[PDB]
Order: C-alpha cells, then sequence, then structure tokens
C-alpha cells in the first residue's frame, strides 16, 4: 500500500489538507495518515475540529509527505520535533509536497536550500532567506519536491501524483468520479488579476502576520546557518 | 451575524462540506454550524473524523443551509428527522444549497418539486422521479435554490453567496486571500470531456450504488405522492 501522510497542526488552514486527502483517499491501495505529536483532536484556524491518526514515533515510512499551510505555520517553523520528523521522512519519500505557506515549513527544515519553490503571494519574500530560488508559478517542481499555491493546489497536484504513482487513466477516472471541473465566478485569485483596490485590502490585512513571520524566518535561517 | 449551516452525516463526502466551510468561515460576521442529531464525532466516507457542533433542536434559524453529498445520502433520503429539519430551515432560509448528490436529499424532502436542479452525473436520472426539472449544468439556480455539481462546487458558489450577502469586492478579497485559481492537470471532469474508456470504468464502478438508489428514490417519491 502507498503510504501518504499529512502534517496536521493547530491553526492549520484545513482545506489545504482536506482537499488532497479526499482525492488521494479515493485511490486503490493507498493508506492516508494525519500526523501530529499524538493522535487526537487538532483545531483548524476556522474552528473546525480534525483528528490526528498517528504520532511522529508511530508513523510508517511515507511514500508521500504533504505539509499544509495556515496561521499555525509560524509556530511550526520553530518546532524542533516537527522539523526533525519532516527531515527524517523527506530523506526516503518519493514525493515531498506542500500547499500555500506549508513551503515555509519545508524552508525552516532546510529542505528548500538551492531548490526552486513557491508559496502564498503575500509571504513570497520569505523564500530567499530560507535558501530557496523563488518562483512565481502556481506549481513548482524540483526533483522530488512539489510546492503549490492556492488553498486547492493539493487537489490539482494530487491528480498529478495519481498519474505518476498509478497511470493517467487512473487519475482521469478519479477526476470524473468526483466531477472535478472548477469554474470560479471571479478572476481575483492572483495579485496580477485582482483589482488594485482588492490587492491593497488583502496586503493591509496580511501586514501584521508578515511582520511576525519576518522575525520567525530570520531565527529559522540562523539555525540553518549553524 | 449571518447563520450558515452544513448538514454533517455519516459517510458524507467531506470535501463537499469542507471546501465551502473554509471559504464562508473567512467572511466577517458569519457563524458556521455543523449540524447532526447531536454534537459529536461523525465519520466521512474516507474515514476522516469530523465533529458536529449542534443538534437539530438547538440549531438557530439559518440564512444559508447547505447539504453535501456522499455515500451516506441513501440513508438520509429516508431519515424522517433529517428531512423534517431541512424542510423547517428551507422555509425561511435566504439560500438553500447542495453539492453533488446532496440535491437527492433536497429531492427526498420535497424541495425540488417543479424546480430546475442538477446532481452528480452518474445519478442524474434520479432527479425527475423526485419532481425536478433536470438540468445538465454545473450550477443551477431556481429562486433561492442553488444546486451544484463537482466535489468543489461549494467553493465556487460560496464566492457567489459572498458577493450577494456582502458585495463583489468582499468576494474578490476572499478569493485573493486564498489565492484560489484552479488549473486541473487533466480535462476528465465531465462525461462529455473524459475518454469513453474512462466513462465506462466510472459507470461500472457506480452501477451497484445507482441500483440501490433507484430503489430508495422510488420509496422517497411514494412518500411525496402521499
Amino acid at each position: 500500500a502507498v503510504q501518504i501522510g499529512f502534517l496536521l497542526f493547530p491553526e492549520v488552514q484545513q482545506l489545504d489538507l482536506t482537499g488532497p486527502h479526499d482525492v488521494l483517499a479515493s485511490l486503490p491501495d493507498v493508506q492516508v495518515h494525519l500526523i501530529w505529536k499524538e493522535p487526537g483532536p487538532v483545531v483548524a484556524s476556522s474552528g473546525l475540529v480534525l483528528q490526528a491518526t498517528t504520532s511522529f514515533a508511530d508513523c510508517p515510512p511515507l511514500d508521500v509527505i504533504c505539509i499544509p499551510g495556515g496561521t499555525g505555520v509560524g509556530a511550526l517553523m520553530e518546532d524542533p520535533q516537527a522539523l526533525a520528523f519532516i527531515r527524517q521522512q523527506a530523506a526516503r519519500a518519493r514525493y515531498v509536497t506542500s500547499v500555500c505557506t506549508g513551503s515555509l515549513v519545508l524552508g525552516a527544515a532546510g529542505l528548500l536550500q538551492g531548490k526552486r519553490a513557491t508559496t502564498h503571494w503575500a509571504y513570497h519574500e520569505l523564500l530567499a532567506p530560507l535558501g530557496a530560488i523563488p518562483v512565481h508559478e502556481r506549481v513548482v517542481r524540483d526533483g522530488n519536491l512539489l510546492t503549490g499555491t492556492g488553498i486547492t493546489a493539493g487537489i490539482d497536484f494530487a491528480l498529478t501524483l495519481a498519474a505518476e504513482l498509478f497511470d493517467a487513466a487512473t487519475a482521469q477516472r478519479v477526476q470524473l468520479q468526483l466531477e472535478y471541473a472548477p469554474a470560479p465566478p471571479f478572476n481575483a485569485g492572483s495579485p496580477d488579476t485582482a483589482p488594485a483596490s482588492v490587492v491593497q485590502q488583502a496586503r493591509q490585512r496580511a501586514a501584521d502576520s508578515l511582520h511576525k513571520r519576518r522575525e520567525i524566518t530570520l531565527r529559522a535561517a540562523a539555525r540553518l546557518a549553524a
């Protein structure tokens, strides 16, 4: 059975996780894990309560690891237990993936040094201090690393993983079974397509978070420099 | 505060719910409820464990009700307690919505009689016996009823609801904050675009479920005829 694991942490953006989870859980001969320090309840940033299924110590060797984003990324960037677990699993995983600000956690773990990567548009400036080559594209691959942008990036790249782990016909069948054919009613999903007034509102609302994450990123970079 | 409720039932397709939940929970002055017979754990079809927040009896009057789909729809189509709750809330709700096979539950409740509606492509034949005018479109509106197809229909129609409850600029800001700009790597999300061989595989895998749901639908239609 292909072993797929998601890191589930307090103040996760749950859709970053729950999207790819439902797609990948649709595949034959896949076991999906929700990993935290111990099994039990974990609260997402919206208040949705999820349930971790395994501890770090009990998690099997993973074929795919996926790091979601969210508010809670700041704490995770300075959690030595979580970062050590991610490094251990990344060493042997066939695919190391992240959604949105989850790539900042891969960065703090040292896994973006010299690698092309993306992250959420409002936090993109934090990639270079973590050793990455920043790329402004929705899905960036560098060897076995996939980083994606957008709360639903993992749905799209889960179909790519399905095609490579199995075959294109399997990926197409899952897409059809889920009738997955998005059609957003607005075109404001990028700072390059949204109205300038909307980009200003969004930047202003992110400013306090970006300020705090600049501080965290510099401490995380100092640990990589040691 | 705008009151938004999702029905959370055993063997729900969790992404049908968790997608629109994370979008709508991003809006100011919104309270989101996960409704079942009692608060507590509810297991999705994938094994993901979610947590209902309120009972039928304790749920406030809702401005928006949303019925997700999933395996578990068959039981819900003959659950008199659930159907009565949906009818009570639909009477005063500003919006009555469903994702995928959730429209079959609205059908069993009598809320599609004489109404244009859609559902999942493999089950579309079950709309007419429930009194609907079947429509092969991804989002179908008829007055205050919205029915959508695709596991992520609720993400897209949540942006429409945001624009009507608030304004277009608010919907655009949420889209940008979430960097929501999907780009599926395959074009097999409709039986009209998927390869014929893939459509056959998907139809064959749905055949046992469709057979059982034909039987349930006829009993649900008999109750509406009384």
